[PDB]
């Protein structure tokens, strides 16, 4: 968990917070800890149209579980969209061999959202 990636979920307003936590509610449907797991990622990413197994599913929540704590938290759940934002939006660093993952955290929220097709004020874009 980088300073910067901490002050990214500060940076949201209330109604980014409001809007993130309920992402982070229905990602831990079930989750007896209340963290996103790999159980709730499996169901989550099988919405995506993704079909991960356990071990791959807690290699993602590794990529943004830094306390390696084993699971994604609020603060994990926020840093992972953070930083597939502050890539593009910088990508400052970029260590060598490239980057993996090509998945857009984006579009897993508007799997999480859902609404029944009209995910969310389509002027909002
Ligand atoms: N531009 C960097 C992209 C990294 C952000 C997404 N990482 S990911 O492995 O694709 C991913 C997608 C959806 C849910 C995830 C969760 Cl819940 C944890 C870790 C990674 C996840
Ligand atoms: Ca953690």
């Amino acid at each position: 968990m980088d300073d910067i990636y901490k002050a990214a979920v500060e940076q949201l307003t209330e109604e980014q917070k409001n809007e993130f936590k309920a992402a982070f509610d229905i990602f831990v449907l079930g989750a007896e800890d209340g963290s996103i797991s790999t159980k709730e990622l499996g169901k989550v990413m099988r919405m995506l149209g993704q079909n991960p197994t356990p071990e791959e599913l807690q290699e993602m929540i590794d990529e943004v579980d830094e306390d390696g704590s084993g699971t994604v938290d609020f603060d994990e759940f926020l840093v992972m969209m953070v930083r597939s934002m502050k890539d593009d939006s910088k990508g400052k660093f970029k260590r060598p061999t490239l980057r993996r993952v090509r998945i857009s955290a984006d579009a897993m929220m508007q799997a999480l959202l859902g609404a029944r097709a009209k995910g969310h004020h389509h002027h909002h874009h």
